[PDB]
């Protein structure tokens, strides 16, 4: 399968979550994503068929994860916007007020600003903090999905929101909006990853 930020997952045929960014790890091929989208060696699927399986992951505390590919998987600098996509030149940290969008498997490519850093989310397995919110809006499902800037700075993977009862946080308006990533840095670091740029 063809790895591009924002698409569609399985977990152990079971929950579906979003593809962070393709990444490397010496000769090993691999994507990040939200730990809290699979335990250590839960099998991930794209198309239906095994793509690899997740290495290592943090959550909660932390909301991070990184998928193992087989060789045979196509590593991409790219996040998916619509059909188009936005190549992934860096990861150089945007500050609070920049805009930024994300990329997921249900709200599609939305965008909105950076509003405060180092926020804590009470999730129902535990606390997550040092999360960056931004009031573009998300949908369950988005986890694990692409946060970069139009000029291509990926800054991390989706973990949480306040979702409605729509199951998005769409259908209010931006300042009510709470919308967490988990910085890619520090994944980066935490697993010797390098970022597939273009």
């Amino acid at each position: 399968a063809n790895i591009v930020g924002g698409i569609e997952y399985s977990i152990n045929n079971a929950s579906l979550c979003s593809v962070g960014f393709s990444v490397t790890r010496g000769a090993t091929k691999g994507f990040v994503t939200a730990g809290h989208c699979g335990t250590v060696n839960a099998t991930a699927r794209i198309g239906g068929a095994v793509v690899g399986t997740f290495a290592a992951r943090v959550f909660p505390g932390n909301d991070r994860a990184w998928v193992s590919l087989t060789s045979a998987q196509t590593l991409l600098p790219r996040v998916a916007n619509g059909s188009s996509f936005v190549t992934v030149r860096g990861s150089t940290e945007a500050a609070v007020g920049a805009a930024v969008c994300h990329s997921g498997r249900t709200t599609g490519y939305q965008c909105g600003t950076i509003t405060a850093k180092n926020v804590t989310a009470n999730y129902a397995e535990g606390a997550v903090r040092g999360l960056t919110q931004s009031n573009a809006c998300m949908g369950r499902g988005d986890s694990g999905g692409s946060w970069i800037t139009s000029a291509g700075q990926a800054q991390g993977v989706m973990s949480g929101g306040n979702v409605q009862s729509n199951g998005n946080n769409c259908g209010i308006p931006a300042s009510q909006r709470s919308s967490l990533f988990e910085r890619l840095q520090p994944i980066l670091s935490q697993y010797g990853l390098s970022l597939v740029t273009g």
